[PDB]
């Protein structure tokens, strides 16, 4: 069939629109006004498809097996490593996918909860003590502290380079894939170096021990694959430095998100602590009091919606395909966009506005068509995490509003950069008022 390819700019041979699209926060909405909603671009190498919106979505996650092949730009994928599952296909990721599954199911997220907590409540502590809070920083080294601790142990969280080395991990995800060490990426390269070689001590050190399953760690040394053999060395190593980098980043621009927001809106931070009040906290707090806040559940959706951790995902075409009448040619890849389909006007009713009421019942958002709400993305490749993330979220957000008021300071940029997640410009200046 004889259709046309989408409008959009490819920009110089390899490099394309790179530049554009790692530097500015304007990538995506300069195209859709000056193209339309179905543009191309050229990224690392590859022609790219950006869609978005809930039509667009079903498409991507629809008769997907057969079309659509996950994938992660150049920089990523060589730093995620060749065994993540992030980087698996086919019948190695089918079976990586239910293997994982079992760290987070929902008995082994309620056995989380006291070290969680307590990891949570020692911060709030220290930070309450402080005049000003510079909340960014802080936020990325408490949810590090979380999850090295959930899903490897808390001897292992107390040792001192991890963090740093992640940090600097972190910034070469999603860059220039250049391997000289004056670059973000070859010092990214540097820090995953660093980081396996400790986390192939960490390994070894568990495994002349007897088995538990408490956490992630102890999960993959225990899985067996459908012939009945263990993950490799090598795979062990890759998988645990995904999920100590998805329950990381993900949730630092959650957190900081859900401060910036119930910053700016304190009639929606006190129905929520009306709610935990209808309750009985104390320092008792369970697994299934957290599941008695419906009201905060809607906040929690909100935040996600209005401000997506995780900007979209990439499939490459291994089909010919067409969609709204252009052709998406086979090889080329598509990338959906959940930031643009989360501020879709005819999806959210003035998309800029932080509205719970939204996920009530019967609000706006819940009759709305499906794929319209994709926080964790949807189909085959759809979040993992997504019930340790909620659970994070929500004990995080309960501790914080039951202790403490907080002020956003005046004067401060609260514009939201992604590098590769959004955070505010200027770090999230706050002062905590003790309740
Ligand atoms: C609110 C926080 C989070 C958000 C918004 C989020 C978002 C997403 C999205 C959009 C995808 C799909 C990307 C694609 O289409 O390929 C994804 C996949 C994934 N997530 Fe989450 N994530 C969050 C937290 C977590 C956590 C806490 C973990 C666990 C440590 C995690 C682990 C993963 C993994 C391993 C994948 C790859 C799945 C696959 O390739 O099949 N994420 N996430
Ligand atoms: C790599 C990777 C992850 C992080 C994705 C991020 C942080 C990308 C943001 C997308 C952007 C920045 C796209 C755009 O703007 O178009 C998650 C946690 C899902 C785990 C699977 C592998």
């Amino acid at each position: 069939n004889s259709l046309p390819i989408p409008p959009g700019d490819f920009g110089l041979p390899w490099l394309g629109e790179t530049l554009n699209f790692l530097n500015d926060g304007d990538f995506g909405k300069k195209r859709q006004q000056q193209f339309g909603p179905i543009f191309k671009t050229r990224l690392f190498g590859k022609n790219v498809i950006f869609i978005s919106g809930a039509l667009a979505n079903r498409f991507l996650f629809t008769k997907e097996q057969e079309t659509f092949q996950a994938t992660w730009p150049l920089s990523t994928r060589i730093l995620l490593g060749p065994n993540a599952l992030a980087t698996q296909m086919g019948e190695i990721h089918r079976s990586r996918r239910k293997i994982l599954y079992q760290a987070f199911l929902p008995r082994t997220l309620d056995s989380y909860l006291p070290k969680m907590d307590g990891i949570v409540q020692g911060y709030l502590e220290q930070w309450g003590k402080a005049n000003e809070v510079i909340w960014y920083p802080q936020l990325r080294r408490m949810t590090f502290d979380v999850a090295a601790t959930l899903f490897m142990g808390e001897k292992v969280s107390q040792n001192p380079q991890l963090f740093p080395w992640f940090e600097t991990y972190i910034q070469g995800l999603f860059s220039l894939p250049i391997p000289l060490p004056n670059t973000l990426f070859g010092k990214s390269q540097r820090a995953r170096a660093l980081l396996l070689a400790e986390l192939e001590k960490i390994i070894k050190a568990r495994q002349q021990q007897p088995p538990s399953e408490e956490d992630a760690l102890g999960i993959l040394l225990a899985a067996r694959d459908d012939n009945n053999q263990p993950l490799s060395l090598p795979e062990l190593k890759d998988q645990i430095l995904l999920l100590l980098f998805a329950g990381h980043e993900t949730l630092t621009s959650a957190l900081s998100s859900f401060c910036l927001l119930l910053g700016q809106h304190s009639d929606i931070r006190e129905r929520v602590r009306q709610e935990q009040n209808k309750l009985q906290l104390s320092q008792e707090l369970t697994a299934e009091t957290l599941k008695k806040m419906p009201y905060l559940d809607q906040v929690l959706q909100e935040v996600l919606r209005l401000i997506p951790p995780v900007g979209g995902g990439f499939r490459e075409l291994i089909q010919d395909c067409q969609f709204q009448g252009f052709h998406f040619p086979k090889g080329w890849l598509v990338s959906y966009q959940i930031s643009q389909t989360h501020a879709d006007p005819d999806l959210y009713p003035d998309p800029e506005k932080f509205d719970p009421e939204r996920f009530t019942p019967d609000g706006s958002a819940t009759h709305n068509p499906p794929f319209a709400h994709v926080p964790f993305g949807g189909g085959l490749r759809e979040c993992l995490g997504k019930e340790f993330a909620r659970l994070e979220m929500k004990l995080f957000a309960t501790r914080l509003i039951q202790q403490f008021d907080w002020t956003l300071l005046p004067g401060q940029n609260l514009e939201l950069v992604v590098t590769p997640s959004p955070r505010p410009k200027d770090n999230l200046r706050v002062k905590l008022h003790s309740l």
